[PDB]
């Protein structure tokens, strides 16, 4: 089982090129199921999920290939079924649903173990599709979707903000007859990205980024070239990497505007931040971060995906800072790990009271959450001694060559195979 053996402390500084957001690449990849013409999705990170999606797309009759881009030709999609073996490791698979039913009047996606599709009293995906006119069936380990003719625009009010379902409904509504208005729409930069992708295909979408998305269905989507937006969480991870190490870092291929809350938080922590059109610079001026108050909340508020990183920040910051989760109330597995590294924290309800210490200590740590895991690698970078982060395949899944990235930042990191 791969592990990251990090030797600290090392100042993390220099430059990093931010990869495209898997979180945007994914829905865009599925959205490409709508395209009748070739589509080139640029800036797609090389991550397992992308491969799994490619494999899934191909299974559907999609002609797929990749490098920095993923080339998609969904012109001939003929199979409307995402099979078990193809979706088993990837929840994102539900994304094949809306496009399939929207474009082909039918679609189905396997529901492997752990798959909570349809488990909610109101499954947003199902709900939105249903609102669009699709008949949703939960049968034979499958979520099945069918619509006689085309989907119909609908005024859809999402009972909860759902990135996943927002993508599904927005995507599907692009081919629906009429106007679809999604209320309480997820505001994630990834939603905006997917919508913009769609628009590039000829879809009519407005409001992306706001709580209200309005899609004017079109008969067909063509193709085009679309560049996946920068990974805001990777960016944030890198910014934090410098913030917690007295470093100066320039994030290339970044999109500052997806990170308002995070950058503001960083300034609070004492970071000297500058931003350009495609870059973010973070300079600690060799300074230890100042403890900050963090409260995760739906985008554009502080992202829970940055939560562990900021916990780490607080953990080596000056002063006591509180990390509060309003999204994943128990998303604190990194804490006991960090405590083994000398961090001082109390997990109280949905919060972590962080007592910043000057220096962490290497330890053998493991967090299954990718952010927590990356946070641990970061901690190892700044910790005294050797830190072994176990199960880093988690990181591998959500970060494109974080090892290479960190190394280029000055980290003493080594991928250790097995033991």
């Amino acid at each position: 089982m791969d592990k990251f053996r990090v030797q600290g402390p090392t100042r993390l500084q220099g430059e990093v090129t931010i990869s495209g957001a898997k979180n945007a690449a994914l829905p865009i990849l599925f959205a490409a199921l709508l395209a009748e013409e070739p589509v080139e999705i640029q800036n797609v990170p090389k991550l397992k999920d992308i491969d799994t999606t490619m494999k899934l797309l191909t299974q559907l009759g999609t002609k797929v290939e990749r490098x920095g881009s993923v080339w998609i030709d969904a012109s001939n999609v003929n199979n409307f079924s995402a099979p078990y073996d193809l979706v088993k490791t990837m929840k994102a698979s539900i994304w094949a649903l809306g496009p399939l039913v929207a474009r082909f009047g039918q679609g189905q996606v396997s529901l492997p173990g752990g798959c909570a599709i349809g488990a909610r009293p109101v499954d947003l995906h199902i709900f939105g599709l249903e609102k669009l006119g699709a008949e949703i069936k939960l049968e034979e380990g499958y979520v099945k979707a069918s619509v006689n003719g085309r989907l119909k625009g609908a005024h859809i009010v999402m009972d909860k903000v759902s990135v996943g379902a927002t993508v599904t409904i927005m995507s599907a509504a692009t081919l629906a007859e009429g106007t679809t208005i999604i209320e309480n729409a997820a505001r994630e930069p990834e939603i905006v990205d997917t919508a913009n992708f769609l628009v590039a295909l000829g879809a009519k979408i407005s409001g992306q980024g706001t709580d209200r998305i309005t899609i004017e269905g079109v008969e067909r989507l063509g193709g085009g070239v679309y560049r996946v937006l920068p990974d805001r969480i990777e960016t944030g991870t890198f910014l934090v990497a410098a913030a917690i190490s007295g470093g100066k870092i320039v994030c290339r291929n970044a999109q500052p505007d997806t990170l308002d809350a995070v950058l503001a938080k960083l300034r609070e922590a004492g970071a000297d931040i500058e931003t350009g059109e495609d870059w973010i610079s973070l300079d600690m001026h060799g300074k230890r971060p100042k403890a900050v108050t963090v409260r995760t909340a739906p985008h554009p508020a502080f992202p829970t995906d940055m939560q562990a990183q900021f916990t780490l920040l607080n953990l080596v910051a000056e002063g006591t800072g509180v990390i509060t989760e309003t999204i994943f109330e128990n998303r604190f597995m990194h804490v006991p790990e960090l405590i083994r590294m000398g961090a001082h924290a109390e997990i109280e309800s949905n919060t972590v009271i962080c007592h910043g210490v000057e220096k962490l200590s290497g330890a053998q740590v493991m967090a299954t959450d990718l952010r927590a895991s990356a946070s641990l690698v970061l901690a190892g970078c700044i910790a005294e001694g050797t830190t072994v982060v176990d199960r880093i395949y988690h990181i591998d899944r959500g970060y494109e060559r974080i090892e290479d990235k960190l190394r280029a930042l000055g980290a003493n990191i080594e991928r250790v195979k097995g033991e």
